[PDB]
């Protein structure tokens, strides 16, 4: 039975979502050729703890050792910040930030392209963000999550890309992952009719090549099986009476925070 957040809960999620977005805005000037992912993670954790007075939800989660996930190129998700891993020209990099503030979580991620983009990296990132945005435009009471997942998948596949099956968006609130699962592809098992006050993420992982993935022996890092590039963007939202409100919007987003479907 899916959680419905109160107005007071939603305001706390606005606060936490803003913090998560602000980590991404803060880190941008540091994402440059030559920086290590270990350094980026320290900058993020110091900011979260010392400036935001918040906590990373990733740190210690199932034993995860770092504060943000940083995934480069063929890494799909859960990449571990490493002092030895240096960013370089052409890399596509996801930074995924989840913070807890006043008991509530905010969860967001974006791609950064380092130095001169490669055209395929830029296209993959663009299509991935566009797939998130088309899903966000669909969210309103009465729509089924199945329709949203199906639409993401059709859009991505038409570009010759694929959707990763093993990971999904999620309800979010006092818990990091709550009901429902938010699949980014069509499934007969999905039957969730949205209601005002539901809060969840949408966070498609899109591969340039085939959909299959592999987890590395570190038990964390996930890569494309074919070593094709993979990209992801994520926002946390609340369903409103006539659409949704994005809780993790950044200045560089190009979709409005409040989406209304009323006349
Ligand atoms: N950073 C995230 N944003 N949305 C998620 N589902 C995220 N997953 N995060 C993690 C972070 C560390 C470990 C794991 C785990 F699932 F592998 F345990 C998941
Ligand atoms: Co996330
Ligand atoms: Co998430
Ligand atoms: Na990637």
């Amino acid at each position: 039975a899916i959680s419905i957040k109160t107005p007071e809960d939603i305001e706390k999620m606005r606060v936490a979502g803003r913090l998560a977005a602000e980590v991404l805005e803060m880190i941008e000037p540091y994402v440059k050729p030559g920086v290590s992912t270990g350094e980026l993670d320290r900058i993020c954790n110091d900011y979260i703890v010392n400036e935001q007075h918040a906590v990373s939800a990733c740190l210690g989660y199932h034993g995860y050792p770092k504060s943000v996930c940083i995934s480069i190129n063929e890494v799909v998700c859960h990449g571990i910040p490493d002092d030895a891993k240096l960013l370089k020209d052409g890399d596509i990099v996801n930074i995924d930030v989840t913070v807890i503030k006043d008991g509530f979580h905010g969860d967001t991620s974006k791609m950064f392209i380092v130095g001169k983009p490669t055209i395929m990296g830029e296209r993959l990132c663009r299509i991935t963000q566009e797939s998130l945005y088309l899903a966000l435009r669909m969210v309103k009471p009465g729509i089924n999550l199945r329709e949203i997942g199906a639409a993401i998948q059709k859009f991505v596949e038409a570009e010759g890309f694929s959707v990763v099956r093993e990971y999904c968006g999620h309800g979010i609130g006092r818990g990091f992952h709550e009901e429902p699962q938010v699949l980014h592809y069509d499934s007969r098992e999905t039957n969730v009719v949205l209601k005002p006050g539901m809060t969840f993420t949408i966070e498609p992982m899109v591969n340039a090549g085939k959909k299959e993935i592999r987890t590395m022996k570190d038990g964390w890092t996930v890569k494309t099986k074919d070593r094709s590039l993979s990209a992801q963007y994520e926002h946390t939202i609340v369903v409103t009476d006539n659409g949704c409100e994005i809780l993790t919007l950044r200045k560089d987003d190009t979709i409005p925070a409040i989406i209304s479907h009323d006349e």
